């Protein structure tokens, strides 16, 4: 069988870059790192939450 993989979604409130993006994985760590990494390559220093229900991480600046 494939993986099971889920859509999480990222909410970005920054000083310069604002609005949503997704991305597919497994898990929510393995969303967790690519969006951290998302933040860093567009110069994002916030802080986060994560919503299991919603598959949702917020971040803001």
């Amino acid at each position: 069988m494939t993986p099971a993989v889920t859509t999480y979604k990222l909410v970005i409130n920054g000083k310069t870059l604002k609005g949503e993006t997704t991305t597919k994985a497994v898990d929510a760590e393995t969303a967790e790192k690519a969006f951290k990494q998302y933040a860093n390559d567009n110069g994002v220093d916030g802080v986060w939450t994560y919503d299991d229900a919603t598959k949702t991480f917020t971040v803001t600046e």
